[PDB]
Order: C-alpha cells, then sequence, then structure tokens
C-alpha cells in the first residue's frame, strides 16, 4: 500500500527536510508533489531515485493526494489548509495556525498518538514547536510514573532566528501576567499534549546573542517522589531519546549521533527534595525535529487510518 | 581616622579591582601597600592621585596595616592569611578558601551584616563568590517579606575556540564536568553552602546550575524562589524597586550596576517567583562586598 503526498512550502529548509526524512524513513509513497509559490515553480528535486518538479499551489489538484505535508508558514496554511482538507486532504500542519483550535489534535507521536484519530474533525492535524516537542518526549516517562504538577521550562534560541541547523517577545495583552505571548503558547501547547489542565507550565523563552541549534532547562514538580538514577534508566529505554550520563575519559565523549532524537543530560533531583527533577534537553538540528515529527505522524495515520 | 590597608594579589584582576573600588568609595586609607610575588615587584599603580609599588610579601612587616584584602588564589589565601592575622591585621579573603570554616564569617553587607563580629575568631572574614553575592541582595527583600523555602537558580558565563563553542547548544549537555555524587558540581555546591550560610538558615533549599554555554552579555542569572507565604509579583517588584542598587526592568526583552528583570509568579502558583538577576561587572561587585565589609569594620569595629 502506497500513498501520494505533497508537501507545500517545498522550497524552504523544512520543506526540504520534510523530504530527506520521508526517504530516510522509507515512507511508503506512490507520488510525492512540491508545492510552492509561482517564483519557485520548476526547480527539482530528487526523492526514492526519482526526478520532482516543484508546482505552483495556485495551479495544484489536491484530488491527486492523501496526505499533505505543510511547512510555509501559518498564513500560508491558514489559506490552503481548508482548501486541502475539502479536497479530502489529511494535512499536518508544521505551523502555529492551527495548534490552538479545540477541534484539531495537536499530536507528538511517542506522546499522544491516539489524537490521531481526531483528524476527521477538519482533516488538520497540527505539528507542535520543536520545543514543545522536545520537552514532551523528554518528560512523557516521568510523567508516566508520577505524575507532573507543575513544569519550570527555559528554552535558548538566537536572536537572529539562524542556527536551526546546528552544522551551518510581547508580553501577553490577555494574560497579564508577565509571560510572553510565546511563553503562553509552550503553557497551551504542553496542556494540550497531555490533555490535562491541571498541569501548571511556567516557561521562560530567552533569546541568546549566538546560538547553534536549540536547548531548553526543565525543572518538573511530581505528584510522587522519584529518584535521579530512575529517571536515567527510564530514558534511556525510551524510544528517540538519547541520555549522555557524562564522560569520566575522553573517549566516553559522544557526538550527537541521532538525526531527530531528543538528547537529554545533567538529570538530577533537587537536592532533599525528589519530586523535584532537573534535565536539559537538546535538539541540535531543529528543522530535522519538526520534520521526524510530521513523518510520524504520517506513519500511524496511514497505519491505523487508511 | 585614617587606616593602613594591604592588597594581596595587586596585579591580578581582582586586585587592581579593589584599588579602584577603595578609590572610588573614597575609603579611609592612610597607607597603602600593594603585595605580590618576587616577579610583580617595581611596578606601579596610580591611587588617591599618588604613585604605589608593588613590593614582594616575603619580605614585608605585616605589623604596619590594619586591613589587608586578599585575592591571589586559595593556596596563597591559606599560606598568608593566618600569617596576617597573627601580626593583628583583619584579613578579608576574596578566596573561596575561608568560606566555609564555621568559625569564619561569610559577609554580604545587605543581608548578614551581623557576622562581622566574627573576625575575632582568627582575624578573618571571607568574601563570598561573585555569583553568590549577585543572587543574595536580589533575594534578601523576598526572604525578609515571605520567606523562601526552595532556591533554584542557574548562573550563566558572559560573552575550535571557547567563543565559537560557547554558541553550540550541544554543549548545553555537560559532559566533561565533574560531578559530585549527588549530581551537582563542586561549584554548584559551593554556591548550595554559601547561600545557607550567609541567610543563617540550614532549612532553605539551594538547587545551582552553573554553566558556560549559552552566553548572555553581562553576568546574567535566572531564579525561582519557593516562598513560606504567597506574594504577587507586583508586590515584589514595588520592593525591589525601593531597594538601593537595584535596578528594575519591564518589558518581555530581558536579559537585554545590578539590573533585575522578567518578574513573575508562577502561573497559579503564588508562593513561586521567577526573576532575571544580571550585572554589569561581577568582579566590580565581589570587590565592592569586600570593600563594604571593610567600611562596616572601620565604623563598627575600629
Amino acid at each position: 500500500q502506497q500513498f501520494n503526498v505533497a508537501i507545500f512550502g517545498a522550497t524552504g529548509a523544512v520543506g526540504e527536510t520534510m523530504l530527506e526524512v520521508l526517504q530516510e524513513r522509507e515512507f511508503p509513497v506512490d507520488e510525492l508533489f512540491l508545492l510552492a509559490s509561482e517564483r519557485s515553480e520548476g526547480k527539482t528535486y530528487r526523492f526514492n531515485g526519482k526526478t520532482v518538479r516543484v508546482q505552483n499551489v495556485e495551479e495544484f489538484d489536491w484530488s491527486q493526494v492523501h496526505i499533505a505535508l505543510f511547512s510555509a508558514g501559518g498564513e500560508l496554511s491558514a489559506k490552503w489548509a481548508p482548501i486541502a482538507a475539502e479536497a479530502g486532504v489529511v494535512v499536518i500542519d508544521n505551523t502555529s495556525h492551527f495548534r490552538y483550535d479545540y477541534d484539531i489534535p495537536l499530536v507528538v507521536p511517542e506522546v499522544n498518538p491516539e489524537a490521531i484519530a481526531e483528524f476527521r474533525n477538519r482533516n488538520i492535524i497540527a505539528n507542535p514547536n520543536c520545543s514543545t516537542i522536545q520537552m514532551l518526549v523528554a518528560l512523557k516517562p516521568i510523567y508516566d510514573a508520577v505524575g507532573i504538577e507543575r513544569i519550570n521550562v527555559t528554552t535558548y534560541q538566537s536572536v537572529s532566528g539562524a542556527g536551526k541547523a546546528g552544522i551551518d517577545p510581547q508580553i501577553d495583552q490577555f494574560m497579564d501576567n508577565g509571560y510572553t505571548k510565546e511563553e503562553m503558547k509552550m503553557v497551551w501547547e504542553t496542556q494540550k499534549i497531555f490533555n490535562d489542565p491541571s498541569i501548571m507550565v511556567n516557561p521562560t523563552c530567552v533569546r541568546v546573542p549566538v546560538f547553534y541549534g536549540h536547548a531548553e532547562a526543565v525543572h518538573v514538580e511530581t505528584r510522587a517522589p522519584i529518584d535521579a538514577e530512575q529517571v536515567m534508566d527510564m530514558l534511556e529505554q525510551t524510544d528517540g531519546i538519547e541520555l549522555f550520563r557524562g564522560a569520566d575519559f575522553p573517549t566516553q565523549v559522544r557526538d550527537a549521533g541521532g538525526k531527530d532524537h531528543v538528547l537529554v543530560g545533567r538529570v538530577r533531583n533537587d537536592i532533599s527534595h525528589h519530586s523535584g527533577i532537573n534535565l536539559w534537553v537538546v535538539a541540535d538540528n531543529v528543522r530535522k525535529g519538526a520534520a521526524t515529527n510530521a513523518v510520524q505522524i504520517a506513519e500511524l495515520l496511514v497505519r491505523d487510518y487508511f
């Protein structure tokens, strides 16, 4: 069984990464379509040994495809995802646009793959922010074991918007709580994915002068005590996570290792407070994390619903 | 009344900063003596409109001095402080060496000026780590008002070379740091011990994360405080404006004198307070703190 797939925003960095991930993950693609604006039309890419030509989204017949991956910015998704959906395409959307819609599932496949069933509400599934993906993958085993009462998290990214490959702010006027509109969005994404309005989330989204890749410092207040050693064991077993325990010798120092893996380290309890757990979570290639999450959604969608 | 003051480690950066702070604060100095090893002897500095020559510590008569400010490294304080103290000098030591000794006070004048009294034990007062000083001045009003149950703090260094490495997110995974058995570095534990000592409170839990990546302009700290009674971030923002030496910043662009910003409660948890603390010259902070101790010593003890 093979499926027709579109990538919208195919000439952008995430869109290009999506093609690479579909190939690397050996997704059962029959025909691949690459969509962009008129200015990008005619550009060529190689996928599974075949040539694919970018075409204008304005001329595209959506009846050709089963699933579309969108990564061309929120306003274009706002316009085009309803149109693809109406044609019977299931859109996996890598923008902020549909993440907060009550009727649209927001999915991290290691955490809430059950939510994918709700694709039939609107023919759209929302891909979360890489920051939220990273954190939720790392926290889920802890949540499952002992519960989570409160998360305090600091995220770090470049001031310039570059560094997303790693290989070369407005106060929220409604909440009036001192958190920025980005920070509140993380709260809402986190609570949605956990499907748990009782989890308190307190983010600080920090811009750093110069930074390649993305990092988060995470403190969690658990509902039952848990030893750092236990959570390190859990994370080591968990899929998609690479745990770094630290090196005593040069030969024990490791590189990033994975293509799109959640890199975890500095795992430790609050001193004399074992219902407090601390960890840092890193993504070297931010785009590959986002793209991979989107493809994992498509894999499960195809498996259980097609 | 004027006092004879020595600086040991005069040619080091902190030593030079101490000279500058003594001058800027108009400390009542009779004679300033500048001390170092054989090699640095003969070097000159300007102080209070005078040329002062660096001399060898090995040949120095300590009976000349009332107060000495030390910042030549831990082993040298270990060597010279008991020697100076025996000669009747009150030593204010900038190193970590004496900080954790039960009979030596560790003093931040805004927080625990009472502890200076314990200088009579061994004629030594310990100056805290520059990052601990920075944090404790910001937390003191909060501590006084509602108390503090738990502090979680991250300290950041200021801005293949180290410069480039400090820009790579993968280095936030601390593969090559040396950890004590509880998962924390010596450096981080020192912060724990200094905080509990200065607040004179063995019950305050302290959880420090001391990092060299990412880096910010100035010396930044991110603090979460778990209080003993709820307090509004607006109350807290009021207190910090009505405290001298602290400057408050609003706006979501922070980190961007001691500066304090992003002050907010944990959502629906008002006994949680979050804030950033940024110092422009954290080394000058340490020097200033040491000179402040010397000031209270002169005023209240001499």
